[PDB]
């Protein structure tokens, strides 16, 4: 009701669906709708297909150095719009503004601006065999690839999936999730505004069972880019995969480990460990939900948390002052407070918050208060699953081998953290946590340069990083032969 | 009956499997049961993942150059077991002694020899943030991953899917096809004479609806690497994704176009069409089985096929002046069959063959005619399947620009080429025919620098070459904070 | 003088020479002098490089990106001032501006283009030796660094050296032609008011016997970029050498060769070798000045040059009009003459011009005619020697080994280029020609992303391409011991 | 003399120098005479030159793997001739027969080993410009090359020079010092022995003004990779520039800095500066000879520097317990025992050590004591100088940042080391000591992965590593058009 009704965005601008139906956004800081916003149907995706089909070849043949230059427009376009679009995120998201607008469009800008620098970067190998062979290789885009978003970071998903898309010359049709479809039609625009030919980035609209699920199966598109969680990841894959043998990107969940060494300083590390589990009121899937401390520092260690879980400004995300705002949405609050009461009925310590806050005003969001389990243990369930929520569960350990074959104990692999002062524990460690994100003394940071992504069930495949760049083309090796050909016949 | 009962192959010796079930292999040429061989049962997987779990520890811990000199070694009796491994490889092919002896082996130990040469050089990056941060990446050794085998080069394929994942510092598991279990075997026992850990490389042999389904199920196994054909390739993919989210490798089928430029010398264009299409009876994945021939050229180059097609010498395999043998079973030689009556049916212009050879002793094994057909058109069945058998398609263009879009107009994208003396055509052509592997001039060679693989439903990922070393690791990513954190807490 | 005195250009400003002395600048189309200037002292070298010192702590301190968007903004700023600076360009070397207008800044901006967005993309490697120790190197900036320019393409040359310069993170001191002093001092302005810190490019003025050998002797420089004649190039790498043992990159001069083969276009070989030696009025280092035709092309070819040379439009470089212009001064004039007349004098068949044109305004200036000899002699002067002005000589061969063997037999090594429709001559031609830069069917273009430089007497290091950024850092390997250390005592 | 007069070796044999002129080499721990040996003539330089162009042209025409085997067989003939070797080099040199045995010719051999299985991963870019051009380069032999030796690790130096240079398909003329030319002729037999073609390495005995100065100025020879003392090296790479402009690999001397921080365990800080002082009797280019110990920690060091001092086995090299022998010659004893001198005279304290050893056997021998002054000053002639021999100094400092200023303030920069237990400063010291090669709590070590070379006027370019594979090649840029070529005449 606040905004007009959202439309599809296919070959440079908006266009009506043809399926009938609507869904609704919601503020989750106020029960507030945002939006009506239309639900693509199977057709429409054939249209943005086709839509992407032509730009790419638009596209993909001007040089380097001219998808460069409009690629940093775009990114031009991205600073300056920077705060309207924080604020836009705010809404769908219920994230603090002090959040959205120095975090989420910022460095989703600063991976387009890498890879906008990197286009004239790609190249492919020369190989000789003999006087009368040689082999290169070339780098050619996939085609049409799909982006499909989650709904923690949307704008920030968006531009880390399309812009080594782009970058390496492919169109991509983008589904964002269902919560929060606002600020990826934004990005639309701004696009296209850039001078990115039409068709290249288009927008669809709708639920991942079926708009998700349509995209996955088509068997023109070439790659799938997909984040969110493991099952869903799981299911997305195959359906990628028996369809028409596409390539897929998988960024997952996870139950990373934070393990703190006996002579850390308690303080950097307590500011590391609620750093890891609060930011972004705990939905962040790079987040150090299984904190590891030596014996010898657990008093000391919890109460230098609890003094700054208690320090923590919840509040209205709209309120510069806000730095933990509510969850994304009322039934992801539900599944929250659910883990919460297993951990409760598992005995696990409550340190503190554990409850919804209804006080005036807040009743209206949906609102966690910050959570810190202690005592926890490895069977618990707080402990085994991802919950996607402010919930840090504190484990004690003797042994500092034993701590990292627990932290490696799991079907997930996203990210893991260490922190120490000592060279010799830093690194040995940290080579050994199998995860694909690795934090010495920090949590968080994660630099255009620096490729990320999972380990076993968290991940397939990486974004960021000149790596990243390269998966979105495809080898093609061209042998020459410049002297005779020998048949045996 | 000709040999001993086969066993499995698990922890560096012969073990019983525990299924109770074997099943045998024929030698094609003669229908002779070649052997018994056990069925590995869903516990024996267990065993094999377990053995390779434990030796991959061993493997990874051992220096690059202690793994390199054992390569080597492995290498080196490969060069010296060559002719005994090529008896053995033509008896349960089929294929020529004159092939086996010269390429299966040889092409193989290539590769190992390739990757052996690399282990030193794999490195990860190094990446300055600012004076007080940088990152450094690790490429760690997947650990435990699974090959599963083709029938028309077996002990090929196992050297060219263990050798870099060995090189990588994994263990593999490898199931070899069904139809040809024998090399495989034989392949693990010269792995652990050359100092190659116990529970390295282990081999299950059984059915893929079975063991090789159960490997592709197993939540320990990081990575499937499979080559086999399109259908089955999609549905080991995604059993692959959706049961643990493993990483896969799919080197599958094709349809690959052979384009005769107007200005081609046609005895090379002859030589080439011919080695593309009957090599190993027609069995090659990257055979050019469409091929297209301007107008102005088709009656003299019909004419030059026809004189090549008439002096191949098909014969009994162990024969050393055969270079055309039976196809690798009864029942694909009844498939073929049917693919060429089809091809009747459709009114193709049957050039030459057609028919099972069934005259004295021949009558004794699986032999079908070099056939061609000429005057097709790309709605014909054998214009549009795979046959994987002694089929040639002779299709007429006017415009080049006409051929390639013809060439490119398919799912398939394994291989594809081109002959031409003029240096425009050959680059261009290639540069737009969609498919990872191409020719200019020749047809067949597949170098070990040489990245190979297949665009669309032809692929995922590749073998040989640098890339595929790389792929046989995954990406950690290390940052190193040397300042100070910043909590917003 | 057309201009106010010149000055040195000393952290982000000009200012006074300490020298009391001066030269000036020739118009070398009318002999007006452009400009008084300034010479600098040797403590003007010293204050140069106290400056440099100081400002390329500042650059090398700042991030990656930051310097990106800095080299960017120059680059933006280049672009709009492209036909100021053109005209400058113009005025100080003679040549058309139709050419400055079109190449010089253009290609120059385009390679400061280029490394601006790869900053970000140096990296250093990290190597795995055991569980307790690893190795990752680091590619740290030089420090300062100097380039002398060449009077031939002097923005040009002073972007394509300060380009990777600035962006690996060295301060450069630059010193330009005493015959082309005045656009580098304005590149100095343009890149202050673009954001680079003041010292990080300096412009001293002076001569390569006084301020040149300074920089080369200095002490505080880690490296020398120079661009001009082999004979000055070995006594400035000698000088660099022995002072303190700097790192050198040299683009000298050649003697290359452009091989037209009997298959060719010669429409378009005609236009290549017309190309190859007219551009800037022969003034070009790449030029192909050895012309080989086979015999039975001669007659036709040599026709085919002479309809294209007699179209020229030799005038006033500042007419629009002209493509044509003087040499850069009298001296270099008369040097090209002395050459043209040793060509006539050893009995070479003068095809066309040959003599000073000097009717009506052409005398005030240097205009040497478009000039062509053949039936040139391998051991003629003119065709051993570079003259550096607009002189091909055509030599006539009969088999294509000899003409190879020729081209080759040469101390230089700079370019070379054949002209052929057939593929594998193209190849097999161009692996055998002992250049660094080789052209098939075309001449003289050189993208940012392709590494130039001389094999033999023509040069030391590369300009362009990624090579040339990675050569403008130093390699420091760090091993990190994370275990126990032995010694032997 | 021990053994009969060493001739020159040149294309696969023995011959005989045309200069009517022997020096002799001299066992420096009994002064007998080990040797005559030839001086190579002028002539004989020629002859070297011819022979290596005509081998390289045979050893570039074979495959890479081809050259890979050849290499990998020299390795194992290495492996097997390890201590005959190791005991000649001790005769030679004077080294322990401990070090020979398991460093000079295992390190050697490793380095040989390292790129033997690297050649088939030479490889060029291949970079797409626009649709109708593209761009290879490739990596092509540099030609003859010639590797000038010093007299401290000869036949690791020959090994570590050649074995990249025939890797990249070069032949390589070496002269080893004249101090020690026994093993290189070794090393030519063992090349030809293992299949390496005539003339590909070539060995020339004689004095650099003579030899190596023809060697430098040859204008065949296409790069002179140079290790020794700094003043040479000057002097060497000023000919080889200033001939005909020659790549350069300059490996020179050092007066590297250890700095031990005050969080050091003390013992592996005197582990370390005992090793970093006095393996190979202090006679190692990487040598930290400047130790800079914190004042709280100066007594205790000393002291652990004193225990370990005094377990030193000084003794003949040729026992298996000795590990301290004497220098390599009289002169170069002579110049480390005035530099002794000057340290008392300018007031260092002496630790232990600063006399010759003349007790019985000794006396026959070069034998100086493991020496260590203490209460050094920068300004100290032993603390500027690099002595080349048994000699560390100890400087005490009192904050971090001054010890890093400190022992950056330098014209040398050849390595650096850090002790310490904290992983900032670790890291971050690392980062700002000016040295090329690095090593924290560790020293020496120099793995055939990590490249090893000089900052400053300790070096130019880079020895091992992957880096250094690619720097004995040369880059040709090869540009395909495929479509017109323009003209502005
Ligand atoms: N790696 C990281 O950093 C990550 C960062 C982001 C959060 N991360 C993950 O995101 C999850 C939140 O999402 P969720 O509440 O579980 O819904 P879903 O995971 O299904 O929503 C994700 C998207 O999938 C589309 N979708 C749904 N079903 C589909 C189907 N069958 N076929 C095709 N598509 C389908 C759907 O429309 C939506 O757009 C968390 O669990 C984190 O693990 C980690
Ligand atoms: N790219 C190239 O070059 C290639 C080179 C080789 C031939 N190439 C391809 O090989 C095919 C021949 O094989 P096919 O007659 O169709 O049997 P299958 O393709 O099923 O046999 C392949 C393997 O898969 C195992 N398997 C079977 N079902 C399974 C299941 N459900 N889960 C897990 N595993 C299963 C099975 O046990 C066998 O070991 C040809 O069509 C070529 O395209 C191209
Ligand atoms: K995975
Ligand atoms: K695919
Ligand atoms: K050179
Ligand atoms: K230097």
């Amino acid at each position: 009701a606040r905004f007009e009704e959202q439309k599809l965005y296919i070959g440079g601008r908006y266009v009506e669906a043809s399926s009938g139906a609507t869904f609704e956004t919601i503020n989750p800081a106020n029960g507030e709708v945002l939006a009506k916003v239309q639900r693509a149907s199977r057709e429409d995706v054939e249209r943005a297909v086709q839509s992407a089909v032509e730009g790419q070849k638009v596209w993909a043949a001007m040089t380097a150095m001219q998808r460069s230059r409009i690629l940093r427009r775009a990114v031009d376009i991205l600073r300056e719009r920077n705060d309207e679009l924080a604020a836009l995120e705010t809404l769908d998201t219920g994230k603090p503004l002090a959040e959205t607008r120095s975090v989420d469009i910022v460095t989703g800008a600063d991976v387009l601006e890498y890879y906008a620098g990197l286009v004239p970067a790609i190249e492919g190998e020369q190989i000789p065999l003999r006087e009368t062979s040689f082999v290169y290789t070339r780098r050619e885009p996939l085609g049409v690839v799909a982006g499909i978003g989650a709904w923690n970071y949307p704008v920030q998903i968006a531009l880390w999936k399309s812009a080594p898309a782009l970058a390496a010359g492919n169109a991509m049709i983008f589904k964002p999730s269902e919560v929060t479809p606002l600020t990826a039609l934004k990005l639309a625009e701004i696009y296209t505004e850039a001078g990115v030919p039409d068709g290249v980035f288009n927008v669809l609209t709708g639920s991942g069972r079926e708009v998700g699920q349509w995209l996955t199966e088509h068997p023109l598109i070439e790659k799938i880019s997909f984040t969110g969680g493991t099952s869903t990841g799981k299911k997305v894959m195959a359906s990628a995969s028996s369809s028409s043998l596409k390539e897929v990107t998988m960024e997952l969940g996870g139950k990373s480990p934070l393990i703190i060494f006996p002579d850390a300083d308690l303080d950097r590390a307590a500011d590391i460990a609620v750093m890891a589990n609060f930011f972004s009121s705990g939905q962040v899937c790079t987040n150090g939900t299984r904190v590891f401390i030596h014996r010898s520092q657990q008093a000391r260690f919890e109460a230098k948390v609890l003094e700054r879980v208690q320090r923590i400004r919840l509040g209205d995300p709209q309120d510069e002052n806000t730095n933990f705002g509510p969850l994304v949405s009322f039934p992801h609050m539900e599944s929250v407070l659910g883990y919460i009461e297993s951990g409760k009925a598992q005995k696990a310590r409550l340190l503190c918050g554990g409850e919804r806050v209804t006080d005036g005003a807040f009743g209206k969001g949906a609102y966690v208060a910050p959570t810190v389990f202690t005592d926890c243990r490895d069977d618990m369930t707080i402990v085994r699953e991802e919950i996607f929520g402010p919930v840090m569960s504190i484990l004690v350990y003797d042994d500092e081998d034993e701590a990292i074959r627990r932290a490696n104990d799991t079907e997930y692999g996203l990210a893991a953290g260490v922190v120490t002062q000592d060279l010799a524990r830093a690194h040995r460690a940290i080579h050994r946590l199998e995860a694909g994100i690795c934090w010495i003394n920090t949590w968080g940071e994660s630099p255009a340069e620096m490729p990320v992504g999972g380990y076993k069930q968290s991940g397939v495949g990486r974004e960021n990083g000149l790596t990243t760049l390269a998966h979105y083309t495809r080898i093609k090796s061209v042998q020459v032969e410049l002297g005779d050909y020998a048949s045996v016949f």
